[PDB]
């Protein structure tokens, strides 16, 4: 799949807003993920013990993890499709080391869209949400293809 320059512009315009507060968006997104799909929390030996949202919001480790996910995702989106180099180390660690199924990437995609919609209603109308969904599907499709080459595809 290929996004048009117009769609990339919609994605990068809302992402520029996200970058004004990377730690806050990262936290919101990971908490949204863990509450919506608690099974994903088990994949993290660092957060596994966190029982409530209050505990998640107070976790300094969780806030740092959020910055890490968003920064890597941001580097990918800014490539506007030419992200093969960035995808390789990412696909290997998630497939071989952490064993994260594609299903879980759809869950986090859903959390990202939910949070952008909550925090940026003015810059995240239907067209911009369609563009972001298209960008994340591109991401998932390429990651799934690498999973298969690495011998996992989960
Ligand atoms: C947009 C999505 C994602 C991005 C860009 C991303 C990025 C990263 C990065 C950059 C790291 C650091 C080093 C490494 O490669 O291991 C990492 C670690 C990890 N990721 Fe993700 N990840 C994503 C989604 C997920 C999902 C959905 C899960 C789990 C449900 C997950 C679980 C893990 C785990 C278990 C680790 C290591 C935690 C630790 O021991 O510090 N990731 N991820």
């Amino acid at each position: 799949m290929v996004l048009s320059e117009g769609e990339w512009q919609l994605v990068l315009h809302v992402w520029a807003k996200v970058e004004a507060d990377v730690a806050g968006h990262g936290q919101d997104i990971l908490i949204r993920l863990f509450k919506s799909h608690p099974e994903t929390l088990e994949k993290f030996d660092r957060f596994k013990h966190l029982k409530t949202e209050a505990e998640m919001k107070a976790s300094e480790d969780l806030k740092k993890a959020g910055v890490t996910v968003l920064t890597a995702l941001g580097a990918i989106l800014k490539k506007k499709g030419h992200h093969e180099a960035e995808l390789k180390p990412l696909a290997q660690s998630h497939a071989t080391k952490h064993k994260i199924p594609i299903k879980y990437l759809e869950f986090i995609s859903e959390a990202i869209i939910h949070v952008l919609h909550s925090r940026h209603p003015g810059n995240f109308g239907a067209d911009a949400q369609g563009a972001m969904n298209k960008a994340l599907e591109l991401f998932r499709k390429d990651i799934a293809a690498k999973y298969k080459e690495l011998g996992y595809q989960g």
